[PDB]
């Protein structure tokens, strides 16, 4: 499923401030990383990242590609490729707790300016 900005804003409203991250910053982050697509798959050399939150099999979920993964979110990675982002959010919260926003942004200055652009203005 490909969400719109305003759709995700409604779904994610309650996570605003979690780990000290503002909603617009998170929406910005998701745009850059998955384009708001629940089915996004990015394959790297030694790991794959899945879904809206681009959750990696290296540490976070169980996949046959990386048998030794710690599987911190205690879930099969296929769960991050469906249309229900509930479990995705559960795992993203763990990521925010442990790694923070730099899991996604890697210490780059992305999503630091004009954050109001990421708000839903339509309703
Ligand atoms: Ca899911």
């Amino acid at each position: 499923k490909q969400f719109t900005k305003c759709e995700l804003s409604q779904l994610l409203k309650d996570i605003d401030g979690y780990g000290g991250i503002a909603l617009p910053e998170l929406i910005c982050t998701m745009f850059h990383t998955s384009g708001y697509d629940t089915q996004a798959i990015v394959e790297n050399d030694e790991s794959t990242e899945y879904g809206l939150f681009q959750i990696s099999n290296k540490l976070w979920c169980k996949s046959s590609q990386v048998p030794q993964s710690r599987n911190i979110c205690d879930i099969s990675c296929d769960k991050f490729l469906d249309d229900d982002i509930t479990d995705d959010i559960m795992c993203a919260k763990k990521i925010l707790d442990i790694k923070g926003i730099d899991y996604w942004l890697a210490h780059k200055a992305l999503c630091t300016e004009k954050l109001e652009q990421w708000l839903c203005e339509k309703l």
